[PDB]
């Protein structure tokens, strides 16, 4: 059935086999069966690595044959004649079964190899169809690669019954698991995309595929964004990963101390940050949390960051910019009146309360100094301390107790923030000793209970001070070579947007200098 | 001439005298002279501190009399009758000559006292003029205060010749040094404003008059402006003094790394800074240079700043934010092509030269690292070093000499920057050893010769590092209590706008904390 040319090419290609191949035929008494039996015997003659066997008891189309390895029943089946245009397909199926490599990208083949699901493909062709072979070959390859993907290529010229029955009006025509699948010149990639959709596959899988970063910035508030802009501007491979782009500013309304901008809003400032970052094609990763830092085992190595989602990213340098949580009172009304008189920051909102009465919650240094600060510009301040005594430095306590527009209330626990539906009008608190409930009328409540830097995930890796802050020097260096930190999560002494952005720029320039100096190759 | 009421009031008011007064009359034979002689003798009777003398040889109007002290010839002269409405003026002139205080503000009297110039005032009045006395009194007071300011109040009813001759058609009518001066109800302030204009008086005099600041910020670039905004927002008395508001950004065009602002220009950013500062009514002083810091002699005292103009300002805290000068090549073409390809900053302009050829001038760490930095994103870098060897760390030199798109030229001195009338196209340099002249074609020249912090005026007062930078800690504290520093003039390791603004905010919050803690009264 092979002319002498086809036969000369085949002996050559068959030399390329590294594994034995069996051709297992299941035949009837038709001339077509005789033709197939002749072909398979002629192929087996061309190589000791190919053997032809017959099993006419099998419950499969007649004539058909399986291409497989000894001991195995895996591989493509041709039903009817595999010559005409399909000769190339037959040869390729032999080569692949016998160990010769495919020319497809190995990542694609590995994907096919590990497709989880059972798929029985059937493809109708005709011998004179110029376009069929590419499709037959793609599905053949899939069946060689994955025992759960089966393929029977069917010669419509032999099984004309099925052509009419299934109303196949054009070829190549593909079926899967009893349903029509597609027609025409589809590619292996397109076929896989249809059966292995990637629908509802986690971002973590994709994150594991990322190459190593030159710098990976963890946290995407103003410090991280600044760092990302400075880094990408130098042309290095810059990743910026964070839980929520924008950080704390996203949840604030009015901002009047972002230097050069008399008044803006948090959401707008966050959006401006995103535009600035995106000008430089930073790889921005959102809704991910770093859960562990694995320090590089050698200078010039790679640091790694594990995510809570289970991914691992790698980088030559890291900038940690995870900021802080600002502790809440956790009382009714607090959330309702955030931005409407409940505030966590005297530097930010102090000026809004000129001529108003306010409270400060907390009698540590922050709270006491906040109270002394506010007492300079507001009508009246009441400081509430939960404990029986203030914790602030004695000089501050003495200074506060000397102000005439200040009341200090000890053993006081806020029980509710009160407003009028739009703004704060007072607060209610309980004396923790007597249990008595009291009320103060006011327009503002400055919560000064404490900050919780977002740094517990670094315990044991990066040195932190007694308050949880990452210890940095003026260059934003930490105790780990190639790890830098910027913004509120650090020992930087004040926590403001303009301060954080400055620090992010510094940390970025330090990381860059570090990269220059550890390319000692 | 005095009724018994006028006479009873006078004896009382005359008790208030602390110095002897003489009334020196120059008379003729008219009834008017007899009236004046009678009045003066009647006044002298009322008090041992008042004496009446006559000198009819003097070359002055007749009748007239001078009000003065013994041994002196200084004071106001009344020509004709000083009764009617002018009685109050006569009494006041007696009281002032005899040591009783004026009710005017003493700063006004001190100004009058020290007016440099000779002014001979004459004022025409009439006895029935209700408005004249205030004017007569003002000029009388001036003559009591300053011997160079003379005043003769003239009774137009007595010297009617002069009324017609000088065409005085309404009173009060004032002349000075032979010229008409003014008519009507002018005030002492208005009179002084006309003869002691303050025209071309230096700003230094006005600066010496300022009260003490809570914070005085020296230098008004981005660091100082940020500091001023943070300070004024706390309601404290905030001064911002500098040579030129805006600092280095004023002379730059394109800025693409002021975080959140993808692209702006220097002049526009400087103007935005001015608007933000002015929202808080900072006392902004421009075109002044600090020439010396005098540290407070005690905690809670006042620091002082001398200016080159000779003023001295005082403040409870100081923030030094004077930035740096960026050293130039000082060669033809350099100034012409500033902003058009000559740049002093790889962080700022690096991205603009993607795919271009550039040079770096200077082979210290900055220059060498700048070159390695740029070599990552530009087509080619040539580094020119003036000396026979680079001064950079060996690791950097080794890294630079391994890059394939880099040439290093030693003993090289730039002689000219070349452009096409709008942008840089090359540079010319001389080999300092052989004297040979060579040319390089390029689009950018990064000058990395060095920074000169604006801090020599602090030598001996504030500790500086080996490069002239003010040594600060993370809180922007210096070695002098109550003196802070921010921005490029400090040991902050990188020199950028966003970094400087962050630092200014920090220094401001530190100064505020310092003020809270040194109000130990
Ligand atoms: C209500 C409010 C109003 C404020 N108003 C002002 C104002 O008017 N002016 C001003 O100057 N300052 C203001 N501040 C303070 C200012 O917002 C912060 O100082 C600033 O945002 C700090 O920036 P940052 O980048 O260091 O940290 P953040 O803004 O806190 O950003 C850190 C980011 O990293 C994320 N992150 C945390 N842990 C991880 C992790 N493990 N992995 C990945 N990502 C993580 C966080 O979710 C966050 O998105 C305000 C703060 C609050 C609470
Ligand atoms: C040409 C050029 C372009 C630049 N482009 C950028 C850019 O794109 N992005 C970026 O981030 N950075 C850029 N920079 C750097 C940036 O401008 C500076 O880092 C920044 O301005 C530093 O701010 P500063 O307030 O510390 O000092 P300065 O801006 O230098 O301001 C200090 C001010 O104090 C004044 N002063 C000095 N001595 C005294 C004295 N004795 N008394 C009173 N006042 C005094 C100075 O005259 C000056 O006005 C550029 C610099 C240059 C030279």
């Amino acid at each position: 059935m092979l002319d002498t040319n086809m036969k000369t090419q085949l002996k050559a290609y068959l030399e390329k086999l590294t594994k034995p191949v069996e051709l297992i035929a299941t035949l009837d008494d038709s001339a077509k069966s005789a033709e197939i039996k002749e072909l398979l015997a002629e192929i087996a003659e061309l190589s000791d690595k190919v053997t032809f066997k017959e099993d006419n008891s099998l419950p499969v189309r007649k004539p058909s044959f399986l291409i497989t390895n000894p001991g195995s029943n895996q591989g493509p089946r041709f039903a009817g004649s595999p010559l005409g245009h399909e000769f190339t397909s037959l040869v390729l199926a032999l080569l692949w079964t016998g160990g010769h490599p495919s020319k497809e990208a190995q990542s694609l083949l590995e994907q096919i190899r590990h497709i989880d699901g059972d798929f029985e493909f059937e493809t109708y062709y005709s011998l004179s169809c110029h376009n069929c072979p590419d499709v037959v070959q793609a599905l053949n390859l899939m069946s060689v690669l994955n025992p759960r993907i089966k393929h029977t290529a069917i010669d419509g010229g032999t099984f004309q019954n099925e052509i009419t029955d299934r109303n196949v009006m054009g070829v190549p025509a593909v079926f899967v698991n009893g349903k029509e699948f597609g027609q025409g010149r589809m590619t292996l990639t397109e076929i896989v995309a249809k059966i292995d959709t990637g629908a509802e596959k986690r971002a973590a899988e994709e994150l594991n595929k990322r190459d190593a970063y030159d710098v990976l910035i963890v946290g995407s508030g103003p410090a991280g964004a600044a760092a990302a802009i400075y880094s990408a501007r130098k042309g290095i491979r810059t990743g910026l990963m964070g839980e929520r782009f924008g950080g704390q500013i996203l949840d604030t309304v009015d901002i009047e101390n972002y230097i050069s901008v008399p008044k803006t809003e948090g959401q707008k400032l966050a959006g401006a940050l995103k535009v600035h970052v995106d000008e430089y094609d930073v790889d921005v990763i959102d809704s991910q949390s770093a859960s562990k830092l694995i320090p590089a085992a050698v200078e010039g190595g790679l640091h790694q960051i594990e995510t809570a989602s289970g991914a691992v990213l790698k980088a030559r340098s890291i900038i940690v910019a995870t900021g802080a949580k600002w502790r809440n009172m956790n009382v009714p009304g607090e959330d309702q009146y955030r931005t409407k008189g409940v505030t966590y920051c005297p530097h930010c909102d102090g000026p809004l309360f000129k001529g108003k009465r306010v409270a400060v919650i907390g009698g540590g240094n922050s709270g006491v100094e906040a109270a002394i600060d506010l007492a300079g510009i507001v009508e009246h301040v009441t400081l509430l301390e939960f404990a029986p005594e203030m914790k602030a430095d004695q000089v501050l306590q003495d200074k506060l107790r000397s102000l005439k527009n200040v009341d200090i209330i000890l053993n006081a626990q806020t029980t509710e923030v009160k407003g009028d539906g739009s703004k704060v009008v007072g607060l209610e608190y309980r004396d923790r000793v007597s249990g008595d409930i009291h009320n103060i009328e006011l327009a503002g409540i400055f919560v000064q209970i404490g900050l919780l830097p977002n740094t517990n995930w670094l315990e044991g890796a990066v040195e932190r001070n007694r308050m949880g802050e990452i210890i940095i020097d003026a260059k934003c260096e930490t105790n780990v070579k190639g790890v830098f930190a910027a913004g509120d999560c650090t020992t930087v002494p004040y926590k403001q947007i303009i301060i954080a952005t400055g620090e992010g720029a510094k940390a970025s320039l330090s990381a860059f200098d570090y990269l220059i100096r550890t390319k000692t190759a």
